[PDB]
């Protein structure tokens, strides 16, 4: 046979991913250490392997560790505080986030005519600025995992012709709308693409040109660093602070249990920011809108198809819905736009 | 040895050049700076190297200064204004334009005992008015260009009895039809060859003498100061503001594509002024007419043929049929019939 | 800083080089003073640069001397002894030598700034003994070029990060082949590269690995001085006298043109050899063939592809068949194997 | 808008083409340089184009060359010599040939937004392993045509979904017989096709099922790459030379005069070879079958209809029949059965 296929994301709110065989997997960001489970398991039957990945991580050198990873590692009071975990791309917590994903998107048994071709991504500015640690890293990578619970490894170490990179959300519309919009596209239009990510969000527009095929405008599009869905989950922290006044803070898991309910079970007590958090919503998306118009001089005049993607971009749909009214739309998966867009643009490969 | 060729036209619609192979070059008269270009290689081609002309400039001093040019410079924002650039054939933006359309032009590893020859045009009221300050200018030129993103490069310093200044639309018809017009021109007439440029029209008109040589009459032919193409840039800009009713101004870029067209794409919609794309041509075809019969009087009635040049000499050629019809035509290169114009009366050294 | 390339050789019996532009020159390392060339100028057309090196030397004292070098100089009587030339690196001859390819490949219209890396060649059991010395020559290099009878100069001056240090055979068949013998280059076998040059023979061979990668192996390979075609030339000379059966005996320009035919002119009638001169290749082919198997013991039965390189193998390639037969082959460039080895394996930097 | 259909074939031995309308063209696939055809023009009034193809390409980068095509080339001493056609797809002499018929089935004056499918062929073995080389040249294919003497032009760009790829062979029983021999197809037989092609003759076979449909047999069919009417070209030029015993050779039109009638004119006289004649045509003919019953074992008794089709087999019917009487039957056009089968297959699309 030939050479397998595996695309994920490496985004530090939740690590999405889709395979060649259109399974994919979902998981947040959370990592933690890894003890054994015995008693859980006759308790409360793992159904889904996702939910439970207690994970091994082997290696040549004999240096494996236990780890929680991901709905396991949140529950865990223990796992990584999540909200300053460093962008060193070629950092060891980010072997554990980009091994899971490797035996979940492989089936049983492939052959060794099967060969995984990865496609992970970079942020738009760190695509050129962070390419080489990341080219490292996975030409670096060698390892085994281990399924707890499930017991089946995977050998994974990748050589080159085996890597692929590209820019965030690059062949989110290059791809997979591309021959979907060819109905709306019509002569030097600019179709609008944004990423709403938890510590970053992209917006990314490609210029068509007379022969209708589409062209990238570094000018028109660049990486909003620092503005993300990271800052509601810090002004939500700060809010309950306001409005707890005891000094106590939510743990990891309860902070992001906050953003998608608004209404935090506290002391027994459904302690409220229902105000504070669409305000907080309407501040995001409109610091967006600056930075949308800091790229976008007259040149928005010329627009036809504004999308948007990303979490933060499901959340925030009417909240960013004012950069243009009937003619901004949502993509059919917010989150997963990057990841199909890896894959389908990936399989020039 | 002989000296190499090359013939180039500093017109301000769009700069047009060939060289001693007949390879000829075109892109427009817009300048915009060099930024650094690594992320859009990665998107999109590079292989139209007229589409993507970033270029390092060396000076007297050696001192970079990155340019943007023509296509790739009209899609800047912040481009030079191109509706009131300078007529000052000394200025830098002119050193950008004289030396891009010469690299473009110099083939690679040309002979050391070969040397360069230029010929270049000044309008014909101006021709003896700004001729020692380009002929300054050309003697004073020692750079280097570099193509970025392409990564040729050539050092180009020119001497005197290396320029040659002709008026613009001398040699158009005093040769490039020579070998053509000996079967057409008959005794003691006169020809037409109108250069419809972007912001002046050159009118001029030779008289064929008892040998059939032709022989200038200047009191009969001379530029059409201020009247042009740029008239119809700024007749249907007027008519866009008054059809959004919102002080909605084109950039540099929807301008040029409107009076291309008459359709402009405006939010999400079409803002359809093909009417008075008509209306503006008709005046300027108006504008040629009467200003024609002021050189021609019953000297109109002793002519053989009218051809016409210039970029806008193509678009009027239906609207400016009516100065003599069955005896009006088209020149087989309305663009190229300066550059060719210069190119082979450039030969006569 | 887009610096240039130049891959040269140090060839005892002649050199060669190219320059990034694939421009190749080839031409005998025999130099002679230089004498004013008018009056055979009048006479024969000095067309062939190359055949016609009269050339200018300045250094730092500002020292001009004129010198014959290459074929002109070979025709000359007075020549260089090139038959027990010294083998000293830093020789004036190799002050000539190198600098004359230089500017026989230095291009026109380079850049200010612009440098050129400089590619070379040392022996391969000298490459530890003589590294300081040819980098003690290069650091020294500071010199003018002027070519008489072409009327054109070059400046020469080099430092360090433009040199380039590769042994004898190294790049030619690491690079040059490098994606071409990947498909025949399996699993743990070795490809042979023999240099059959002037006055040296070198034997190089190259393990690759499981993971298709060549590895260096020392002790198969060696330079085995004293064996070239400087034996051939040697023997023929005594067998000239012998055949003549009086006594008399070549000049250096008939010792070159006796082996490359076998048949000279000599006393108004030609001189046959030609028996001999089958004799003596075929002995030079069998003393490569046994020191060859010194370093290969049954270790020859793990190549897959042999090759050859240098001048002498082109001449031997029938004789020096017997290696391995179907597996012993011929490059295409049998004088500019190191060259273009040089060259892509020299443009790392 | 709706899509026109034209069908063409890239046969080394003439060029067959079609329309949607049924306006059908062939002429020989031989170019020559074209030259200026004045002085012929007054002589012999210039009726039939297709005798008279003088034409001249454009690129996008305005670059044309004179072309002689066709019959007008066979009657060039100079032209493309037939035995060397380019065997790469992307040849210029295909180039040239591909926009010739484009240029001659484009009715005059179609709607801009109506564009024209245009379906092509491979050999059988050829087609596959050349769908991409194909696939790429007719996306890059971007000309304009002008017709010498005639003086009509066609814009002519096509790319993806435009095109249409079927194999040589395939649709001329897939179509046009398939909806048509009903009454002679029954059940689990095969039915017998052979292009008889100059190059290759293909030998194609489809079984048909238990539900009275066509499917394809790869074992039992192959392409005779190198058996053709090529080798009885080849065959009676040998046969001239020694019937001449003069070294007397015959040019490119002659050649295919020879083998249309065996009797050429040659110096006042007829050399006859009508022997030599009917001595390819016996010896191709058995080759087809001997290679035909190659394919097949006891499976020819599993015949039903053969049929055959190319120029050679409207010459070779008779030897040909001789596989199987009364079902070695001949196709309606047996130059333009590719061709309507390409036509009436292409209009599913
Ligand atoms: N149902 C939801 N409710 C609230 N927030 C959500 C929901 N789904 C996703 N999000 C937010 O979106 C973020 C996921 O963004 P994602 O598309 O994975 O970008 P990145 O690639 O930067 O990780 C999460 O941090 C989360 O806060
Ligand atoms: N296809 C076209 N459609 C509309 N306008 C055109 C077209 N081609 C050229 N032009 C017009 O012609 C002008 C080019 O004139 P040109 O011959 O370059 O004269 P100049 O020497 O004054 O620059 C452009 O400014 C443009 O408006
Ligand atoms: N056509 C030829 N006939 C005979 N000998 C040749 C021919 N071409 C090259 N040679 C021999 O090959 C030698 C050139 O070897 P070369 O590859 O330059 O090695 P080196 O690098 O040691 O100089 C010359 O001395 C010459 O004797
Ligand atoms: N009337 C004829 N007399 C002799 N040969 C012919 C005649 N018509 C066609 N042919 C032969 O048939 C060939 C044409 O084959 P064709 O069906 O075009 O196949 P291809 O697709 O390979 O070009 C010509 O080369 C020619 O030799
Ligand atoms: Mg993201
Ligand atoms: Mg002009
Ligand atoms: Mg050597
Ligand atoms: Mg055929």
């Amino acid at each position: 046979m030939n050479k397998y296929t595996i695309a994920i994301d490496l985004g530090y709110g939740q690590i999405k991913g889709i395979n060649q065989d259109n399974k994919r997997v979902i998981f947040p960001s959370i990592i933690s250490s890894g003890k054994d489970r015995s008693l859980d398991t006759f308790f409360n039957s793992i159904d889904n392997i996702v939910d439970n990945i207690h994970v091994k991580i082997l290696d040549e050198y004999f240096n494996e560790k236990e780890y929680f990873v991901g709905e396991l590692a949140k529950r865990q009071p223990s796992n990584s505080s999540f909200i300053n975990r460093d962008n060193k791309i070629n950092s060891e917590e980010n072997k554990v986030l980009l091994a899971t994903a490797l035996g979940l998107l492989i089936p049983n048994d492939l052959p060794n005519d099967t060969k995984i071709h990865i496609v992970t991504g970079l942020p738009l500015e760190h695509f050129i600025k962070q390419k080489q640690a990341l080219n490292d890293m996975l030409k670096d990578f060698e390892h085994t995992i281990k399924f707890v619970d499930h017991n089946f490894s995977r050998n994974i170490k990748f050589e080159e012709s085996n890597i692929t990179l590209f820019p965030q959300g690059a062949g989110a519309i290059f791809s997979k709308i591309n021959n979907d919009i060819s109905s709306l596209l019509i002569k030097e239009t600019f179709i609008g693409l944004i990423d709403v990510g938890f510590k970053t969000t992209d917006i990314v527009v490609f210029r068509i040109n007379k022969d209708k095929e589409p062209v990238f405008e570094q000018e028109m599009s660049a990486t909003l660093d620092g503005l993300g869905m990271i800052n509601i989950y810090n002004t939500m922290d700060k809010a309950f602070t306001d409005n707890s006044r005891d000094g106590s803070k939510l743990n990891t898991e309860q902070l992001m249990l906050l953003c998608e309910e608004g209404k935090i079970f506290f002391k027994g007590d459904y302690i409220d920011l229902k105000k504070d958090l669409i305000k907080a919503r309407k501040t995001l998306s409109t610091n967006i809108i600056n930075k949308a118009d800091g790229l976008w001089g007259s040149r928005k005049n010329s627009f036809n198809s504004i999308m948007i993607a990303g979490g933060g971009g499901k959340v925030l749909y009417n909240h960013l819905k004012l950069i243009e009214p009937n003619m901004c739309q949502l993509i059919d998966n917010p989150e997963f736009a990057n990841a199909i867009g890896y894959l389908e643009f990936g399989k020039q490969f």
